[PDB]
């Protein structure tokens, strides 16, 4: 019933997260995603209510969904001899923002305010649904170019959140915290904050501050680029050495610099059309 429900476009990306189609529903005309991971290349499995074993993106997926637009919702999904398939709902026009970034370099700060306000939103919702993501990035965020409405993507280095250590990790490693560098060993939300400190460097500077493990470690950043006093603090603040320094969900949205954001909608009209 896979090849009979969708119209299978042309390929998206394909990387260690598996292959992404484009697609369409057949049976109504829904733009959607076709996401391919062949089971060898699962490293997290999960089980369903029901007790089915699945890949971890699919347990995390459907605990997240619901009328909220921040995360990216599964639709269905497919088992075959070799591998899964995931079908997600695609927005149309749509550019992630890491190929909006290489194409506009550097934000203007008050683009920068709506994205990761929109970014913090769909975060704190996985994270009340129990759902660490683990890899969060700008190659993993969606902006859907008519609304100015961002979603996070791709679940399949995420796991069930919990409050005691984290020993192992396969997200994206120049996000990844001084702690796990140093120690392997992480709490889920204050190494979130950090990857967060990251993609808010990543939007006001157009790249990344850290290349290297030493970089990390030392967490002395740099600005390449006219950044406020109040967004370089921000930053400063998410990217602290000791995990306890950094600030709480809570104290990122209450800072000073996130102050006023522009609705979705106000931030394609100015920024986006
Ligand atoms: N290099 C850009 C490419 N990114 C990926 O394929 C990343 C891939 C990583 N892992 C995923 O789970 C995943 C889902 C999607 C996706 C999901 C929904 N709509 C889309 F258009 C794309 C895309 N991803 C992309 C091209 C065109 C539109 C959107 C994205």
């Amino acid at each position: 019933p896979l090849e009979s429900q969708y119209q299978v476009g042309p390929l998206l990306g394909s990387g260690g997260f598996g292959s992404v189609y484009s697609g369409i529903r057949v049976s109504d005309n829904l733009p959607v995603a076709i996401k391919h991971v062949e089971k060898d290349r699962i490293s997290d499995w999960g089980e369903l209510p029901n007790g089915t074993r699945v890949p971890m993106e699919v347990v995390l997926l459907k605990k997240v969904s619901s009328g909220f637009s921040g995360v990216i919702r599964l639709l269905d999904w497919f088992e075959r001899p070799d591998s899964f398939v995931l079908i997600l709902e695609r927005p149309e026009p749509v550019q992630d923002l890491f190929d909006f970034i290489t194409e506009r370099g550097a934000l203007q700060e008050e683009l920068a305010r709506s994205f990761f306000w929109q970014v913090l939103e769909a975060v704190r919702h996985c994270h009340n649904c129990g759902v660490l993501h683990r890899d969060i990035k700008d190659e993993n965020i969606l902006i859907d170019l008519n609304r100015g409405e961002l979603k996070l993507i791709d679940f399949g280095s995420g796991a069930l959140l919990k409050d005691t250590v984290y020993t192992d990790f396969d997200g994206t490693r120049v996000y990844s915290p001084p702690e796990w560098i140093r120690y392997h060993r992480y709490h889920g939300r204050s190494a979130a904050v950090w990857s967060l400190g990251i993609l808010l460097y990543d939007m006001v500077c157009g790249d990344i501050p850290f290349e290297h493990d030493e970089e990390i470690i030392r967490g002395q950043v740099f600005f390449r680029q006219r950044v406020s006093s109040e967004c370089q603090h921000l930053i400063r603040w998410c990217l602290a050495l000791r995990p306890s320094d950094r600030p709480t969900f809570e104290e990122i949205q209450n800072h000073p610099w996130m102050q006023d954001v522009l609705l979705p909608q106000e931030t394609a009209e100015i920024h986006l059309h």
